[PDB]
């Protein structure tokens, strides 16, 4: 009955030699190997100093070994903190001081810098680097495999895991060891994964996406994956002739709509494609429909709170939506002022409740205060509506909505109606400040090559626009941009373009 993670995954193994991982040089690991490489990693850490609740940092490049201390900390009763890799040394100060680890795990050529922070919390520094060595391997290579996995309580911490700062500063998320195995739990049941799975995994692990959804859902389930360094398409579209599922972000999927090798041909031995972490466009769904004519199963979820709503693997996959609740987790649309629950329809605040709702943010429980309803429901910050059959839309980030001369304007309406035109690629909608109206609606907007940008071009976009938006509606200046900025994941980042464009109306 112990709740640690790793119990949960590993203490009853009925097919130890099977394969749980492939790594990028094609060497094949089994569930027993990887269980035993846990057990030399989580020795380790309690000779490098851990104690039972200690956080682990690890700043690494993605590699199996990698993977591995993610499950020797867990193992270990330790909490384990990834953290993205392209942090510099400055924005790594932040957490490491935030967190206080214990250990810290960092690249060979980082050491140095890395240490001078670590020695601010008395923290032991051991390092990883791409190849899968360092001093954290040494340090494996003469460690016993046998390790008593710590007892733990469903409530207690597995990881913390820092949001991706799209909003503002990231904030750390406490995930307890029952967060985590109920809703791999949940999905592996509701995705229908089975040991012959095999995961194209092409995602960073320092997110939730690639570290919990991927792994644990794979490893519950007893399939394996394709554990590559990071999103290369030639190589995924190789990939899938021996493989059955890969799990993305809408950005995968538009990359891979420009490779004339995408065809059904190429993807037809693929069971399901999973789209998560920003939007999946309407129009690309059906894009990769037409091209490839699989239905992408589109997923939303949180740092906060794992997955909570999920297309369903035999129904309906809608464009557009991001599928009803999961089994076992509550969602519900509510005025953001007042806080009561909207009609089946309406426009509203997202609020979810469940087992995978994180126990709140790390050392800030005025703000983890001021998230939940007394009730228990989670605020996730995310705007929507339920439908009547029950699944949830997202229309935007709270934070991105725009009031303007009095009336409020949701971004991803202008964005559709722009993306509509041809010559458009993508746009991003925003408000900066306006003299006048106080906030005024922005367009960026990405040209097809063939098109150059003009105030001509401009005026004809807006003219194309236009009929469909209510004139409140209408962008008061429209910007073409070589390129959206986005996060590591994928994830347009609204907030560099308010900075860059903050004074364009003064
Ligand atoms: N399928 C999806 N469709 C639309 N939006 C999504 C989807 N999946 C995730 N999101 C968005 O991503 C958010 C979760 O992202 P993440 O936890 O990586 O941190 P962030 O919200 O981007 O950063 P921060 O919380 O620091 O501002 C959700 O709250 C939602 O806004
Ligand atoms: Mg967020």
């Amino acid at each position: 009955m112990n709740a640690n993670l790793f119990a949960r995954l590993f203490d009853k193994l009925d097919d130890p030699h099977k394969l749980a991982i492939e790594t990028a040089a094609g060497d094949k690991i089994s569930y027993a190997e990887l269980v035993a490489r846990a057990g030399r990693v989580a020795n380790v850490l309690v000779a490098r100093g851990l104690q039972v609740g200690d956080r682990v940092a690890a700043q690494t490049e993605k590699s199996v070994e990698a993977l591995v201390l993610y499950l020797a900390t867990v193992r270990a009763g330790g909490v384990y903190l990834p953290l993205n890799t392209a942090y510099t040394l400055h924005e790594l100060d932040y957490f490491i001081t935030d967190a206080e680890p214990k250990i810290v795990v960092c690249d060979p050529s980082k050491r140095d810098g890395i240490a001078a922070i670590a020695a601010k919390v008395g923290a032991t520094v051991e390092t990883l680097g791409p190849d899968g060595r360092g001093s954290l391997t040494d340090a494996a290579a003469g460690a016993s495999e046998a390790f008593a996995t710590i007892d733990r309580g469903a409530d207690d911490l597995a990881a913390i895991l820092y949001t991706s700062g799209t909003t503002g500063r990231s904030k750390g998320a406490m995930l307890s060891h029952d967060n985590l195995a109920s809703n791999s739990l949940t999905l592996v049941d509701y995705w229908r994964f089975t040991p012959d799975d095999v995961l194209i995994h092409a995602l960073p692990i320092y997110h939730t996406h690639g570290l919990f959804v991927a792994s644990n859902v794979t490893l519950f389930a007893r399939g394996s994956m394709i554990f590559l360094p990071k999103f290369d398409p030639d190589k995924i579209l190789d990939l899938m002739a021996r493989a059955t599922v890969l799990m993305g972000v809408p950005t995968f999927y538009t990359r891979l709509l420009q490779s004339p090798r995408l065809t059904k041909e190429t993807t037809g031995h693929m069971r399901l494609f999973i789209s998560g972490s920003a939007p999946l466009l309407a129009d690309t769904h059906r894009e990769w429909s037409a091209k490839t004519g699989h239905a992408v199963l589109e997923r939303y979820g949180m740092t906060e709170t794992n997955m909570n709503t999920s297309n369903p693997y035999d129904g309906d996959r809608v464009p557009g939506a991001v599928g009803p609740a999961l089994p076992g987790v509550s969602a519900r649309v509510t005025d953001p002022e007042t806080g009561k629950e909207l009609p089946r329809g309406d426009i509203g605040m997202i609020e979810v409740k469940g087992p995978n709702v994180f126990k709140g943010y790390w050392r800030m429980p005025e703000k983890t205060k001021s998230e939940f309803r007394d009730d228990g429901f989670f605020i996730t910050g995310d705007l929507g509506k339920i439908d009547e059959r029950g699944y949830v839309h997202i229309l935007g980030r709270g934070k991105d909505l725009v009031i303007t001369g009095g009336f409020n304007v949701y971004p991803k309406e202008i964005e559709s109606e722009i993306d509509a035109m041809p010559g458009v690629v993508e746009s991003a909608v925003i408000g900066v400040p306006h003299a006048d109206f106080g906030e005024g609606v922005t367009a960026f907007v990405v040209l097809k090559r063939e098109f150059a940008p003009s105030e001509i071009l401009a005026e004809e976009l807006k003219a194309f626009v236009k009929d469909r938006l209510a004139k409140f509606k209408m962008p008061k200046k429209v910007i073409f941009v070589d390129d959206l900025p986005r996060n590591t994941m994928g994830a347009v980042q609204k907030n560099v373009l308010r900075e860059t464009y903050k004074d364009i109306y003064k």
